[PDB]
């Protein structure tokens, strides 16, 4: 019924812009196919639309985001239910993009969403690839178009007039490549190269320009924290990994997010936190940050500010830079080996952190 | 010094094979630049060598081969040491040059080589994965050509009179898609359908006319079998999985291997197995097959002199189906599943493989 609810594509446009050699420069343009489904996978789709947009900026018209204004207006028309929706996509989402569907899906129980993409974008970019992994952790099922998945799109997308679909060459090929590569990128654990020189906490003197977040996620069960191996993770930047996270997927209760950042928050993302853990009494935070950031302005007010809200901020010792390195580094079974003076730093920055968070005098 | 060792290689002829767009169907050649150098990594090369053949059959004569025998002979011509080995290859190998440079690994322990490839060589085909996999078992590093590895081929064995190398667009790009087909495809393990299809030991009517094998290794310590969780494999056939295996890489002394295979071994491949446990006193033989294979000839008289060279075979029964679903299987966290009845056949199994294993009458 997809055919009669949407305005079907050209085939020619079709067979031009899902073309899923990995490789096309000269594709400007974005097709997403989307079909709205009820939670009962027999059921047929409730409704279905295909969106188009440019690659390039003013991100705000990608497909992605004309999908969620759409989506947000056609809830409004339907009563609340829980939805199951499909993407049939020409090119993988934008940095941008990633992080706004993720923190839609993170914070809404109710949505589930599937993403087949015939092509990534910017696959060998390392900010594009953390993006695909804040999707998946926020819960989207990434997924490369297969010949099944273009079969399917030219059935219900486009106007291929009772012709049946019939692949290019290469394409089982250029399906290979591109599993692989979301299979790896999905995967993927910090070089242990970026890992030492971000994580050292001896006084600053080169690179470091740029912060690293590990974070995992527990549950409370029975009075104690319970770990979720599914749902750790590592980010760089150089808004807050908090709003990403699913409390809703998880088992239902109360959380403990710690976090393990090589810079210890600057103000913007001190108050964002601080911002995130009011309004979610049922979330927890402990930071544990390897150095302190002096930005020359605020920090020590939005240190303070967020351990007024409930977060529990310390120092990385010995202790934590291991667990980073055995739990979020590719490793490749080699151990830890603390730098010389790990702990005395890891002492003296703490004493320096104390100064700072501390409200009455002795 | 190979600039002066080597008949170097037409700058054209260089770009033009060792471009790395994963899909290029028209090079019918494969160029393969070898250097030799003892184990001190410091040390110069004592030789180097370019090879050169064609992708299509007559596999004798692919570079791979021709490097085999030309190094067979320089060998005699030096004192016996220890090599390290490297190739830049424009294609991966073949099937066929892929198993005979994987047993010439698995047989020499003097030997290390470290094959950099430009383009994966039918990546696409399930036998050629199997073959890389083989490969890397054997001892081979296998890993994708990167830029520095260009620039080192660049110098080494082509004539760029001072130029340097000159990288062309989207060298990463083809990169970093090549490397992440090349890591899943070394990780790959058996699709859960392949499994329960295959190791299904309820009486044939349907399919089945591959022999898959399953194999881990274990040594000996102390009296006491420890095993090497890094040896392990699986191997789908339509000589001897026993030659591919490195026994000289592993801690020393004696080994026992033990095998899981889907049928049991037919006549050709039971008397390999039997020559080479005769020859290779220092390695023990454990066989679990899933159904007894019956090829209307000589196979009870193969079991029976495998079983006289000392091999162990037994049919597997739930223990040995749970455990290579839990070791060789893309399981994804889910459990064994036995289907209905697997006990009973396991046991007339037995009781058939037991009459066709007795000597002596009662
Ligand atoms: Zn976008
Ligand atoms: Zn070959």
């Amino acid at each position: 019924q997809i055919r009669n609810m949407v305005e079907p594509m050209d085939p020619r446009t079709f067979v031009s812009n899902f073309n899923n050699r990995p490789i096309l420069s000269g594709l400007d343009t974005v097709w997403l196919c989307c079909e709205v489904k009820t939670k009962d996978p027999s059921g047929p789709p409730l409704d279905a639309k295909i969106f188009q947009g440019k690659v390039y900026p003013k991100a705000k018209y990608h497909p992605e985001m004309r999908f969620l204004r759409w989506f947000h207006k056609w809830r409004q028309l339907h009563h609340d239910q829980e939805y199951k929706v499909t993407w049939y996509v020409s090119w993988s989402p934008c940095t941008r993009c990633a992080n706004s569907v993720a923190t839609f899906l993170a914070k809404d129980p109710k949505v589930t969403l599937t993403i087949f993409v015939a092509r990534l974008y910017y696959f060998w970019d390392p900010d594009y690839q953390q993006a695909l992994r804040i999707l998946a952790e926020a819960g989207a099922t990434m997924k490369i178009m297969n010949y099944n998945e273009f079969q399917d799109c030219w059935n219900k997308f486009v106007d291929g007039r009772g012709k049946p679909f019939k692949p290019w060459n290469n394409l089982p090929k250029h399906y290979t490549l591109l599993q692989a590569t979301l299979g790896e990128l999905l995967r993927h654990l910090m070089d242990p190269g970026t890992f030492t020189s971000n994580f050292n906490n001896k006084p600053w003197v080169s690179g470091q320009h740029e912060t690293y977040l590990c974070y995992k996620v527990e549950r409370l069960h029975n009075d104690t924290w319970v770990p979720l191996n599914q749902h750790r993770g590592f980010l760089r930047n150089q808004l807050c990994f908090l709003d990403l996270i699913p409390f809703w997927k998880l088992d239902g209760q109360q959380y403990r997010v710690t976090c393990f950042t090589s810079w210890s928050p600057c103000f913007s993302c001190a108050q964002e936190m601080a911002k995130f853990i009011s309004n979610n009494e049922h979330v927890s935070l402990c930071i544990f940050a390897a150095r302190i950031y002096d930005d020359q302005g605020r920090y020590q007010e939005g240190l303070r500010t967020l351990h007024r809200d409930g977060a529990k901020i310390a120092m990385m010792n010995y202790s934590e830079f291991e667990y980073c390195w055995d739990t979020f580094v590719d490793r490749q079974g080699r151990p830890f080996q603390p730098w010389d003076g790990l702990d005395e730093h890891s002492q003296a920055l703490s004493g320096r952190l104390r100064a700072i968070l501390q409200n009455q005098g002795n």
